[PDB]
């Protein structure tokens, strides 16, 4: 079977995609949550191909996870992406939200965002 | 007399730095899943203040559809957590020269096919 | 090229302190105004990014019209400036959809966080 | 919009397969030749969003150029059509980066997934 590597932060999408993967006939070698780990233990488990979430943080990025891969064990690469486009921003307001944090979230604005999401739902109801 | 904080995030990462933050913060961290129908089921018996959901959620429910019911079912105040994808991660990507790019969630079916694509391009060239 | 503000304030001293609180934070305001209606005619010409009203605004237009006008004709994100604790205004507030409520005297820092996040929620809705 | 696709295709079943398989799945067919001279002639004022091009082509220019000069000159992805397996030239195509190589007989699902993920790929490298 073709061996594959994934390297995903995702806890569920990681499974998501080993799961599927072994649905389809896959070998699925290693999952991996972080790129150092990943970038390590490729070599000595020789996969054919590896998927790489492009959004991964840490000591190596998903960017840079990549690149230590196609240049160490000679790998062909698919980046794994969020589809974040503006019709679920649209369906987001919907539900009409306090608002929205992007990460990294700084901890200044996590606890003013709560305070003042906690303290217009008192004050309108 | 803590404000009591659920936690819909899949992110690994991000689940341990806002659990960390928050408890450093003053605040109870009543739950974290992964997934937005385990969330939806625990939060009435957790009595949650506010809800952080991820708009990014593998499962069956979506991001906006778990915060739709954690705001109707247990009326909650939603703030979403994104992702910062820019246009500079897809310039720094372009350097790697990757196959290509799959949006979560992949269909199977896509991902089978892209796989056998980037395998047999990869044989003929160096 | 940082954020426009326009103040609808009726009280001077408060005003003034919001002023001087906005400038030291960077931001441009681009107006003051202490009746509604004379803010609703300004309001497409200086072109702000925000507006912050007094809830408590009488005369003419009261806070509650005032942000309504704004929030739907400009397509203004609003903060309210709060004081006072009559149930009813907040009631007829809830309607204009605002993204918060900011009681006097303001801090500095919530007032910041509250302006990123109020434009930012703008910005990916559009 | 559903892109424009340019054919470099000396084989003239082959050519004829492909402009039908093209048109059938949606695609606008800009322009279809024998030669590769002529081909990076004629493409920077067609406007192609992608050409497919036979790594394998009779005159001056051959496949592997043809596909360069098309890549380089008209900022497009490059999808080779092949049959052939001679080694030393996919080591001199590897060069010019295509997004892949399609196997002749070409199944039209194949060729519709190659397109809009070679597309896709450019736009978010863009």
């Amino acid at each position: 079977l073709p061996g594959v590597l994934i390297v995903e932060d995702g806890r569920l999408a990681a499974a998501t995609l080993r799961i599927q993967l072994e649905s389809l006939g896959y070998d699925v070698l290693g999952v991996f949550d972080n790129g150092e780990e990943a970038v390590r233990c490729a070599p000595d488990l020789r996969p054919d191909i590896a998927l790489v979430d492009i959004m991964l943080c840490g000591a190596l990025d998903g960017v840079e996870t990549a690149a230590r891969l196609a240049a160490g064990c000679n790998l062909p690469i698919i980046f794994i992406t969020s589809s974040q486009d503006v019709e679920t921003f649209q369906r987001a307001k919907r539900v009409n939200p306090f608002g929205y944090l992007a990460k990294p979230v700084a901890a200044d604005t996590l606890h003013r965002s709560i305070e003042m999401a906690i303290h217009k739902k008192k004050l309108e109801e």
